[PDB]
């Protein structure tokens, strides 16, 4: 996160870090008491190397008596998405088993009608990724609340130039954003999960080129399936 702050510890019950060998990778969000939703390109390149969930967390490496590590049954990306691509960029995390439900850890509730975020609506993008351009990485979880921006505007030709589908949101970037290793967290407006933080490689914090969100509603099916 680029110009945030330092979140209070344990206030979002529902964020993930995806870890891979050890390590924080990507952000992501419980949704269910056994799965947790991040993108698909966290994913990429990643086969063999041990996939794991650390939920209950504020700090990546210091011990706290909520924090749990959970193992992955299954790793299901959308089966649409590509390496090229920002489009269905989701991925579904099947803990080992269900995860242990508390003050701490809590899945969030997620949009399931698909009518768009209005513009100007403040939301709330919570990450462990870099914090300046020389990447540094926080130990403690950061976050950032950022206006939601009209689709129109984010698909100017100065902006992104078409990309952002009926399937993607958008939200500013002056300063404050989402950054390297926030992919996959969560963007909660009103406490309900709205987006999902997308894992193409963009510049962060240049009001020129928006945040760039997957909005959860229009993939509901596609998660219902997967759970089922
Ligand atoms: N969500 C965002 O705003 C955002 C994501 C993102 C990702 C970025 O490169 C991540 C990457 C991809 C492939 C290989 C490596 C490597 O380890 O060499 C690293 C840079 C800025 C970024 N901004």
């Amino acid at each position: 996160i680029l110009g945030g702050r330092e979140a209070e510890a344990h206030a979002r019950p529902y964020m993930a870090s995806v870890q891979l060998n050890g390590a924080h990778l990507c952000g992501g969000v419980l949704v269910a008491e056994q799965w947790v939703l991040s993108a698909a390109h966290c994913l990429e390149d990643a086969a063999d190397g041990k996939v794991q969930v650390l939920l209950g967390a504020h700090s990546l490496s210091q011990p706290e008596p909520s924090k749990r590590l959970y193992d992955v049954l299954r790793a299901v990306p959308h089966p649409d998405s590509q390496p090229d691509t920002i489009d269905h960029d989701l991925l579904l995390l099947q803990l080992s088993e269900k995860a242990t439900l508390g003050p701490a850890v809590r899945p969030l509730p997620w949009q399931r009608v698909d009518r768009d975020v209005a513009p100007g609506t403040l939301c709330d993008v919570a990450g462990w990724g870099i914090v300046n351009h020389a990447g540094r990485r926080p130990d403690s979880l950061q976050h950032v609340l950022l206006p939601v921006l009209d689709r129109a505007t984010c698909n100017r030709r100065t902006h992104h130039d078409g990309a952002i589908t009926e399937r993607l949101m958008c939200a500013e970037s002056n300063r404050r954003d989402s950054c390297k290793g926030d992919s996959g967290g969560p963007l909660v407006c009103g406490g309900v999960l709205e987006g999902v933080v997308t894992s193409g490689s963009r510049v962060c914090g240049n009001r020129k080129k928006p945040g760039i969100y997957t909005r959860v509603a229009s993939y509901a099916a596609w998660i219902d399936s997967v759970l089922a």
